[PDB]
């Protein structure tokens, strides 16, 4: 809902991906930025 937090764990998550270390993280970080990006359309068109 807070747009706030959106915008935080955007930045945090996009940080970690350039991480290449974190192999297993990529995948956690797609689903999470998927969930948000869903969350952010209907909540413009709310």
């Amino acid at each position: 809902i807070d747009v706030l937090r959106a915008k935080a764990a955007k930045e945090r998550a996009e940080r970690r991906l350039q991480s290449q270390q974190d192999d297993i993280d990529f995948k956690r970080a797609e689903l999470a930025l998927k969930r948000a990006m869903n969350r952010l359309s209907v909540a413009e068109m709310k």
